[PDB]
């Protein structure tokens, strides 16, 4: 039988909800059980795909060509579950479904209401995410006390009622705040939001508390004695330097052990002993290596969460401190080459737009002519295209049909324009003289994609004969995937998406790679 | 282990919660259980001697002395538990409790605060009301939702969770009023109701809805879907002729079984033989006297409540109807002796204060003179001895020093004005030539006392020569307290209260005699 | 007619409401307005003269001798109206006056109900302190959305009806934090707690923000969007170091002509040139100087919060920085006279007890012998004289009857056993050749008493001979109130409390001559 745990924040937002879900669905991992997590968002958008980098962050691409949020680059990381679809969904998708079937006219003529239908429907979706797994970690997005989350509590609590409470958990975040005036810990807001989740109608069986530092045992008592809650119950999470000692901190409180009595779960002891090993790669590095990351969303260090963390993956494989220096593109468009200087490595991540692209035509330039090594990333990979067909083989200001239209040279193109996007994991074929091939070790590999525009195949030959190598290859129109520069230390760019696959426990080979790449040229250039 | 169960009420008050607690104790106690009932009143008052019978209703004595709520008389007419000043107390008796131990030192210079210490008072008086029993009925006055019953509130949360949710129920009563334009029955206030409980921080485990008619299947599907109460748990209350029918219905709806199944009881199944036979007898009367009931706070019925139900009880032993006709005594001061015609028996109950004793000296006149059958209960005593003294014994304008203060001849005075109010249960010997003597059938009885005034021995003698014979007397100064007239079909008059102890179970001698009297005179008179 | 402002706080206590309502009222004294500031307690000690020091702090003491909060010390600093009992009571006042006239009979029998009786005392209440002023500030203790003070809150709502809506502001103090992972201040909890507030039934007029930083004009624009409040009346009050420029700080965003404004009065423009005054001369010191406190209490520093300002004041007259250090009693009786080493002078504080009393003795002899400046103040005064009595002349362990009931030599003693507790402002003579008399430039002073033994008299001719002269007696029986060494540099002890006089403004002759002699002091010992 599944088992559900229900995870609401209060106070205030921002707390770190997903961190905590992915750290107690890895705690469970760790004792054999099959977990899952689903993230529900109170967001009208039927899908990310619309919204902007510079809002919410960087938009994350499932197996099966979904378009989600962080939140599932966060259990993805943390858990070895695949998302899906199913792991993610918004008001406006339920909205947006029910309405279509009222249009159709499958409800016969009947009133269409929200507590009937709309939680019909959520309850519907949340019941085929969790179908077939031991647990199931249901995290609601918004406040508890907020209009927009209202159906999402009202549905979750009813299917609490009709499952049975035997096989349901509820788990509530709150804000302890610290007042520097008298020096201590103030429980008030703690209370007023059970309170308030009380008053929609959930009981809390859990209160996670967080602060700066770790709340004392009778703040806890008092917490306890306030909410209904044991005192075993109320868990402190206090802020961390590492999302990776969370899950030691809740192991060491014992939420584990309470969430498989109320289960009646008989699961062997948790053995956590990876993510120890990331602690200890973690505290003892080496080395230390900056690399330059030039984009156009330097705004919201959100809009590259997933390769900020990978190149930190990359650099505990090589036991390498890696910092990162955020450049914007139109400061290397105005100001010039300036900025780029004192790099041990560039990368070059996607972006949608021609506002910055120039910036990156002139680093992805820097870079060759300069020998440092360089990654490029969808994106990445058409400047690079673009500047050493322009600048080596003289193509007389070659460009994208994305920026502009009619150029004469169009080395960037859609498929048909060659004189609808690629979403989710797509088959590779690497060949064998390449960098990559001895990278990945493995024939062929399989990454994901979020692009529109392809490299133009009949002005390839031409880019072939003046020097630059092709990595990979697509299955069927043999769309380039992955190429290199021969006569560079370092210089690969990739058509895919290398980013959403990188974990803290097993890495990347290209992230790798690139990250040794820097520490030799800063030992080099020392 | 002692096991509690908390009635609490919403939307409305007025929905007779202490006739539901009553009944309910009721069924517990016909399966063979100890329980106890309590009253928490949210009063600033102290106790209800300083409050006037025309804004709450009659003051009830208990056996030790104390005096209580009307609700504590439903509670003995119900069960057989005698209570006691344990089974009662408010939210002055609370703070003055308080408030005295903290100018006495006693919390050791601590700050004292409503949540611990209030709260703390009410649990320790609860626990100490509820202990050596099975269970206990602790009932909340005030509605849900008010800041006068929020410590109370808080209080039994508290103890709910330091006892155990194990021995602990909460029960909620409800309105669930009729609409006639659409002709439906609304749940939206219980609905609300259980929201603003919860609240509080309490959740319901039995819904009681109180309504005209009875709650239709899928109403009680609705409450318990929107209230976290399972189906079985909703129990139906509609309005009776007979309060004698509750305990059945609750029976019959399987209250009794839940509650046993929650709290592990193993009980014999309940018989209600006695509450039929009462039904049966009420149902089927054979005759129909009319009673007079004289006195001053006729303007509030429920100033005789306990009066009017031992009248009721008394022809139920009878198998007569009672029709209790009210008559105020100053309409008989300034109209005449015109009202008081038509009647089979006359009733003089108890009062404080002069405006209308002298119409109660008219009425205990055209009694004595017109052979109708007359009661008297403490003041009516005293002005059935008044009247004798001065129209049959020639005492000119003999009165009571309580009226005024100097009139030359004292009938009734103070015991120190023989030329503190006496409270709780007395023993007293009766006379064996005398009408009580075959009605008791026992050579002493034990009745309750709320007087203050008593009969003047030294005058007593020129009266009892004039006639008038007494026929109880006290242990240590033989104060008079039953009188009676020997030319007269029916004439007791008594010092005590009577009605604090009859039941419709067991009724009481003296009413049930009354009752036969006023039979008799009819049939005389026809 | 009397305008008044109600002060209310939410999401956590500690807030500092006080200090922003007595800088608020020094706004508007500021413009020639007649203001008072009055506290509600929602206490259910009568007074704080049972409370302990080490639970809220020190006793402040009126001019009529009632004992009050911190509270009524600030506002005597801020503003220039002498506070009385009439400008802070209780919960457990108020209850006692409902309990006193309803034993009594005041009520006529009516039911005493909380929200007709209780609220209509607490109207009464601040009524008669309101009278007579132009601006009424009644600062509301406790959080909204607490069981505690939901009484006042519903007075104070019916108090706004029925006075008018033209004469009655609400002012509603929040905590904005800070969070640092995303870098921002919420605003929620301030949404949740305007809710709360609203629920009760109070529409805020001003929202007052409280902060570590400046609250963003975004920020504020939000906030008055989702509370019903114009976006000029939110204030941001951020953390400072000196509660001097809070005025200043709520002037120039324009808190004083919104009320004014609002209140149609025509005040002119504020004159805040003696705050000015203060911030100048507390920001520029000469010197420093480290003045040593012994006393009983040190765990809890609110137990000397007016000594501690009055010593600052002194410092500020004097334009000398002033370091506390705080020393423990117990530890100067064990670990012995090394803690006091180092400390340019020495302040004795009062306090109750014989915990600690016997290192007080050893830190006066110290002082004495080593010609470090001392003062004593109450208890400190007792020390010294004890001191003085057995170690300059021989009297074998001479004490009070206080600590010790049989000594044989009494030297402090109630006025009974030369062989009630004095309250309030008292009138006191001033001796020619003294060095009080030069301070304080009068014949005689008023000062404020908190004791209750005293000098004996009998004793006192053998210590004058010794040497100790007597600088203030009282007017009746000569009671000795203040005493000084000759052969010091600086040795004053005083019966009173000067600590209840001193102002930023004024300051206070006595203190002022302690750390001026303190400065020479340390002068001399460098
Ligand atoms: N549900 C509650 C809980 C507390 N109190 C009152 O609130 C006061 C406590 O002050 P406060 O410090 O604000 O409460 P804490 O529980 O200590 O909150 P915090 O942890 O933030 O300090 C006490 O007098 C208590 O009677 C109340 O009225 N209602
Ligand atoms: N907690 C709830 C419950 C009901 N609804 C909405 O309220 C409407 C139902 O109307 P109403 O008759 O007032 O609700 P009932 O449950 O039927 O209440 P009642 O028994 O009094 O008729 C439905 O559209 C439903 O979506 C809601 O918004 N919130
Ligand atoms: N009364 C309100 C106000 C806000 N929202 C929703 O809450 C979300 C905003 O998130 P949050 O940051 O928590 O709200 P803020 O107003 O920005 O609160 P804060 O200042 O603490 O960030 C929005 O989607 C909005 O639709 C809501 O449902 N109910
Ligand atoms: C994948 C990415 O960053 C988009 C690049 C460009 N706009 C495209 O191919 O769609
Ligand atoms: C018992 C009663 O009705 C009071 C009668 C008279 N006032 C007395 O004796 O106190
Ligand atoms: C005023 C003070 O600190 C008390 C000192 C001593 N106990 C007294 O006189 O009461
Ligand atoms: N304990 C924690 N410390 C820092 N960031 C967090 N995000 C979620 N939980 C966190
Ligand atoms: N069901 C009911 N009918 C009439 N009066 C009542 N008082 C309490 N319950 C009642
Ligand atoms: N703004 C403020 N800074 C510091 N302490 C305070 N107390 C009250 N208001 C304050
Ligand atoms: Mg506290
Ligand atoms: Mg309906
Ligand atoms: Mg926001």
């Amino acid at each position: 039988t599944t088992n559900y745990i229900f995870v609401t924040g209060g106070v205030v937002s921002s707390l770190g909800k997903g961190i905590a879900a992915a750290s107690l669905a890895a705690i469970l991992e760790a004792r054999g059980l099959n977990v899952t997590i689903m993230k529900l968002d109170p967001y009208i958008n039927v899908d990310p795909g619309t919204m902007s980098p510079i809002q919410h962050g960087e938009v994350f691409v499932t197996e099966d060509g979904a378009e989600t949020d962080l939140d599932l680059g966060h259990y993805e990381r943390f858990i070895r579950t695949k998302m899906s679809r199913r792991n993610n969904f918004t008001t406006g998708r339920i909205y947006s479904d029910v309405l279509r079937k009222e249009r159709r006219g499958d409800y016969l003529g009947a009133t269409v209401q929200v507590i009937p239908h709309i939680t019909n429907a959520i309850k519907e979706r949340v019941l085929e995410g969790g179908e077939g797994h031991d647990v199931v970690l249901v995290e609601i997005g918004g406040t508890v006390g907020d209009i927009e989350s209202l159906p999402f509590l009202e549905a979750i609590r009813q299917m609490a009622v009709e499952i049975g409470r035997e096989h349901t958990l509820f788990m509530h975040l709150t804000l302890v705040p610290y007042m520097a005036a008298s020096g201590e810990v103030k429980t008030k807001p703690t209370q007023h939001s059970v309170k308030e989740l009380l008053s929609i109608g959930i009981q809390p069986d859990i209160l996670i508390c967080r602060s700066d530092r770790a709340v004392p045992a009778n703040e806890r008592a008092k917490i306890a004695l306030f909410c209904n809650v044991p005192e075993k119950a109320v868990i402190s999470l206090k802020d961390v330097d590492s999302i990776y000692k969370i899950p030691g901190l809740l192991k060491s409180q014992g939420l584990d052990d309470y969430i498989c009595k109320r289960f009646s779960l008989n699961c062997p002891e948790a053995n956590l002993s990876e993510w120890e090993q990331v602690i200890f790669e973690e505290a003892n590095p080496v080395s230390e290596v900056t690399i330059g990351m030039v984009g156009k969303y330097i705004e919201l260090p959100d809009a590259y969460k997933s390769v900020i963390e990978a190149l930190k993956h990359g650099g505990l494989k090589n036991r390498v401190s890696v910092n990162i220096k955020l450049i914007d593109s139109q400061d290397v468009e105005t100001r010039g080459v300036e900025i780029l200087k004192g790099l041990d490595a560039i990368l070059v991540p996607g972006g949608f737009g021609y506002r910055g692209v120039e910036g990156m035509i002139t680093t992805a330039r820097f870079a060759r002519e300069n020998n440092i090594p360089y990654l490029g990333i969808c994106l990445g990979m058409q400047v690079a295209l673009i500047d050493y067909a322009r600048h080596v083989a003289n193509m007389e200001n070659a460009n994208s049909t994305e920026f502009v239209p009619d150029c004469k040279y169009p080395v960037v193109a859609l498929i048909t324009e060659w004189r609808t996007m690629r979403l989710g994991a797509q088959q590779c074929q690497l060949v064998d003289d390449s960098l990559v091939r001895q990278l990945y070790n493995a024939p062929t590999i399989v990454e994901r994609h979020r692009h529109r525009y392809e490299v133009n195949n009949m002005l390839l030959k031409q880019i072939e004969d003046a020097g630059l190598r092709v990595a990979g290859r697509s299955g069927d129109d043999q769309l380039v995937e992955i190429i290199e520069v021969p006569n560079h230390p370092w210089f690969v760019a990739c058509q895919f998406h290398p980013e959403f696959t990188s974990t803290p426990r097993d890495g990347h080979p290209l992230f790798a790679g690139f990250v040794k790449a820097a520490s030799e040229f800063q030992k080099r250039q020392a």
